[PDB]
């Protein structure tokens, strides 16, 4: 059963933006993403602080980047607090359309698409990169689901019967034909050192073979 969602109008609205402007500076979106893992790391662990048995689904947090030439896919893994079912459906538990509006108004107002991530909705440059994003996601309490759109003003939910997640959240980047490079070793060091070398939580940039 894969259940159909329209994006409210601001979100699709602010994809068709992030998909349509012409901006160079796209290696932000693995900073957002990175921060968005750190937040969900932080909030399992503040939660375990009076609850240890939380921590049962899994004690260590972390961010896991996995490339896969062969898939074009570029995934971000955590084990942070996972999303339930209508946190997925709330727009990936975050405030996406006063967040929207608030990074509209400060577009006009002199930023520039970098600042996203003040507004709560840094998750949507992704689609700087990816024409698709895949999102498996494991909360304490409920079932894993995978959420997925390719913009275009839809998204679908399903509950996900691939390789069980202990409890997190993946975001699985299926990378625009020109934007392989985010698949190179030296270049995500290079933005993971550049925007996020003080996040508090293990980086692992996993290889591949030749
Ligand atoms: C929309 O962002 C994400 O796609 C995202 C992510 O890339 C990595 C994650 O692990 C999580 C997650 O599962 O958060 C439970 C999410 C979705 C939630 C989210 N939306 C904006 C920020 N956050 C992280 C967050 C914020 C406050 C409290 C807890 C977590
Ligand atoms: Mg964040
Ligand atoms: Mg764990
Ligand atoms: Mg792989
Ligand atoms: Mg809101
Ligand atoms: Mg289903
Ligand atoms: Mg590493």
């Amino acid at each position: 059963e894969v259940e159909t969602f329209a994006f409210q109008a601001e979100i699709a609205q602010l994809m068709s933006l992030i998909i349509n402007t012409f901006y160079s500076n796209k290696e932000i979106f693995l900073r957002e993403l990175i921060s968005n893992s750190s937040d969900a790391l932080d909030k399992i662990r503040y939660e375990s602080l009076t609850d240890p048995s939380k921590l049962d689904s899994g004690k260590e947090l972390h961010i896991n980047l996995i490339p896969n030439k062969q898939d074009r896919t570029l995934t971000i893994v955590d084990t942070g607090i996972g999303m339930t079912k209508a946190d997925l459906i709330n727009n990936l538990g975050t405030i996406a359309k006063s967040g929207t509006k608030a990074f509209m108004e400060a577009l006009q107002a002199g930023a520039d698409i970098s600042m996203i991530g003040q507004f709560g909705v840094g998750f949507y440059s992704a689609y700087l990169v990816a024409e698709k994003v895949t999102v498996i996601t494991k909360h304490n309490d409920d079932e894993q689901y995978a959420w997925e759109s390719s913009a275009g003003g839809s998204f679908t939910v399903r509950t996900d019967t691939g390789e069980p997640m202990g409890r997190g959240t993946k975001v699985i980047l299926h990378l625009k034909e020109d934007q392989t490079e985010y698949l190179e070793e030296r270049r995500i060091k290079e933005i993971v050192k550049k925007h996020s070398q003080f996040i508090g939580y293990p980086i692992t940039l996993f290889v591949e073979k030749e």
